[PDB]
């Protein structure tokens, strides 16, 4: 049994070792130890070198390559629109993980991005007086109204040859190849999305209409009928990664149907073998974004011998340090 | 100016008064007071009659059902459908109460096999491994087991076949809430909510409707029987629609995630609605969107200015029942 | 096993129905039932008649009669400001409960509604504003300042008094006299202590100094010095009350030291036979407020054949709805 | 106009240059920046030197401590001194960072305890019976024998015997500052919080001492050895004068509860502290005083209109080792 005990300043300021201290210190502190654990582990499985083929790609529909673990990394909006993207980009860049799971807010604020900044501002701001600025507000996050007509002049030229090639070349769209698309489109190295799709790192958003990206579509729509965007094929795309998957882990970073998809698609498996969730939601209502891991257990969403990790944080503090102690010691094996 | 003052029991157990003086007990029993203020109010636009100027206006939904002068959006989680909440939407959707349904995809199949076997009472404590051994699936303090789901696939296999057939020989275009409505009409029980929505002409959207039990059973389904095509953009132009061409909109919102965004961005394109009511228990800290106040929808203009719409921060377990008891049910007569 | 089934309004509206079918209804709701349930019992419990002797007196130096179950009802300051102080009134004025436990936010704001009233407002409010109106924000409550200056004024003659039969008449104040003494001079049977010490009631405040009374105190006690408010005489009395009961119940509104002190009481006796917990507090900081009372199990604080209940909710909407349910309908029996 | 911007892992892991970035991260992590601005903006003023003007003011305090230009008050509830944050708060009492304690019994006698016998890592789920039935109490997700107890009362019940005595004999009129302060003397061990908080003259405030297991011996010696009085008035009158006669103030407050009411209502004594950083995870909506909100001590005075006091939602066992090492722990040399 281990006693706690936390990191002792008299020593001075050794950041490795105050992160290591966590583990003892408890409370969250300690879960955030144990995914550090977890996460590793999963490195380390992945790194493992492995032996199969041709196969793979015929039944999965993916030039990736498989690994000795498959990573599904999850996301909700908020954390795009926050520094958090940076994270993410860094971790996608790179090659650290296999699929991505967000909302619609979540692949359009990290495009925006690359166009206009997101500014810091407060929770207390006051909606009337944002709005009558031009202001729209994210916790305590502010983007101009303006970023979302420079936005606007940047898709419509993209969904007018989206409608072509589908009318012309057969392309039959669906999200994730959506999401590839714009991502090859934006043509930045500070976005995730360019990122995922330069890697052959699929990007799973099956609500993708139901935001800013959602209101572009539709009021091109009526200056370009046509586009039609199907989520049958992404759900044989993203179940097929698990199903032929050696291993697998969830790292999933807040609740809703980001946390729901990547745990569904792992139940076809009979479940993941890590998992590392960051949230602040509660389980007491019932609703699946607090649920607990052992939740997703009786599922079969995560495997009965896993030994799933919970910590009850903001992502955006925990998350770079979680990164800075796994996938950032490792970098050298990712290349 | 407004004193605190909670109900005298020396009264004796009278539960309207108990309940109208939740508005001034404070804290979340206000929040409450007001929540049914709002509501009420969105009722009482709705029976209004609609002006020519404004039927002009609405009719040019090419919609079946008939217009109103408040159009009412209810979103709720899927946890709430497992709940006995099931119930309290069924008899809202069941006597036109409410105009368009949003939820997420567990929220549409269990309603369909609570028609075919029930969800029982638990507790949230219940381990995963003990539960997965012996095939009980665990929501909250709620558990349902796996034979319900293979009752389902027997049930939803067959329809699966029509669709496709209807798709590549009739022409028929899906969409999650085409499927929807068919699905309601398949289970053809009145105690089902999407039975009732279809019956009534009540749109359901659910953007994310292959995430879930329904979207295995599509899974599966495609590899015996390949191409059903589930489109999204077609659900978008038709959820906006009823929110552009809407005299007045209310929006009911029960818990976050999609649900509640989908609802508020719908409402965006007529520069907002003009009521609406959050009940959940999610927090703001985390700069999600389920916890957002609804001052932040109103930055946006997902709500208007001149609204007082209300959160209230409870289990909508708790709460909805009495919100309906003070509002919709006490003018039953009037959507009959 | 029990179906999940909620309440039809098919019916009708009956609210009795409505209430019940809460236990069907899950989530919260099914705790709401539970506890209905659990405060049921307690009440049963305390109206079996006894058997049993001025030895009890002489143990617990109380001249309140044992029943067959002691309750103790703890609260936060906070729902004294709320309405929940009539719900609470009401209790304590029909002897429905035999212990109270707050803070002392919880003694004063009974006794200054007595002379001012509360207000409604909104979270939202800047203090900066407020404080230049001289208002006083309590959540979404609000206090004008000039309420503690009547208060003062109140309060005044009563402390002098208090100082002169403490050096003459050998009175050896501790905060649970105290409080039945400012409850015997609001004299207003509108106020929850008013009724407290006319019962026989007493009220446990260990840090009745941390609020307003407090001031009051610090600043009477230069111009007239000498009051001293002893905690270890009131720690022997709620003690005794609760190791010289024949049954125990916990009704336990939001967390804090009420939530602590009620439950190390009963771990005298090994544990409490019933607890109910009305809290919004999350346990994953570690917190006493937010435990579970699965924890209090562990430490003996309630019993192990105990089957106690948490309900996640505003005790503001669920208390006036359990008082309704259980003691309300018992009426007759307390009479 | 501050950009969002994370750290870029590209430029390696930089750690000091990783937690300067969660300033323009957002949500809690710019809270985190903002928190570790205000307290060094608290040291900053502590380690300016007195005018003569501010010098005669300070100096009325009858308090042996070297008077400060920032009197710092720290207060914690009992679980962080259960955790490892036990470490972080002994370092700032040893090295004479902060000037003032507040805390609940819990949080004083864990200190102490730990000196006698280990507390240990555990789950939140373990369940009750089964620690009970082999003699282990759980504080969240950390386990405490009952040996643990035993032994402190060993330890505590000769000095009981003593107070008792010198009350009795020497006049000596106890309060629960003055016996924590010879709790702290006895302890007599370099990781005890209350060991260095005597030896620099740092007070330690309780109201609430008796309750938990020091209250569980004081009332079992009771019996043996009555008598012993612990007058809280007297406290009040000290902490008070701590806030009132200081240049400046400044709050930092890990968790609710009495340990954040009494810190706050001792500085309404002089219309406010001058900074305050809030750590916790309550939520306001239920109007507790421990969910509030910085701005709600503004309208009571408790925090002064000019400052720009911080919260950041978040479990401190996380946050405060960091914020420590990214303020305290920066100016060591200049508290030695």
């Amino acid at each position: 049994s281990t006693q706690v005990r936390g990191y002792d300043f008299n020593r001075g300021v050794n950041y490795r070792a105050l992160l290591e201290a966590f583990g003892t210190t408890g409370f969250q502190a300690t879960n955030f130890g144990r995914a550090v654990q977890q996460v590793n582990a999963m490195i380390e499985k992945k790194l493992e070198p492995l032996s199969q083929d041709d196969q793979h790609a015929d039944l999965t529909q993916s030039r990736r390559p498989l690994t000795s673990c498959t990573i599904f990394l999850g996301y909700t909006s908020n954390l795009i629109s926050s520094g958090i993207r940076e994270t993410i980009r860094y971790l996608v860049q790179h090659n650290m993980v296999d699929v991505l799971v967000t909302t619609a807010g979540g692949v359009e604020e990290d495009l925006i991005k690359c166009l206009a900044p997101t500014y810091l501002g407060e929770f207390s701001l006051r909606g009337k007086e944002l709005r009558e600025n031009g202001i729209n507000r994210i916790g305590n996050l502010l983007v101009p109204s303006e970023n979302y007509c420079k936005f606007e002049d940047w898709l419509m030229p993209i969904l007018d040859q989206m409608v072509m090639e589908q009318n012309t070349e057969g392309v039959k769209w669906t999200p994730s190849k959506m999401i590839a698309r714009l991502g090859k489109e934006i043509n930045n190295p500070e976005s995730v999305y360019y990122w995922a799709q330069k890697n052959h790192i699929p990007v799973f958003s099956p609500a993708l209409t139901d935001g800013s990206l959602g209101d572009m579509i539709f009021f091109h729509s009526y200056k370009n009928p046509g586009l039609v965007l199907d989520i049958v094929e992404d759900l044989r795309l993203i179940n097929t990664q698990a199903i032929f998957a050696k291993c697998t882990g969830m790292i999933i970073l807040g609740g809703g149907v980001v946390k729901h998809h990547i745990a569904n698609a792992n139940l076809m498996r009979n479940g993941a073998d890590y998992a590392v969730y960051i949230n602040t939601a509660q389980e007491f209502d019932g609703s699946d974004s607090g649920a607990r891991p052992d939740e997703a257990v009786s599922w079969g969403k995560i495997r009965v011998d896993a030994q799933p990790v919970k910590v009850y944080a903001d992502a955006s503090l925990v998350f770079p340090l979680l990164v800075a102690e796994t996938f950032a010691q490792k970098m050298d094996a990712f290349m």
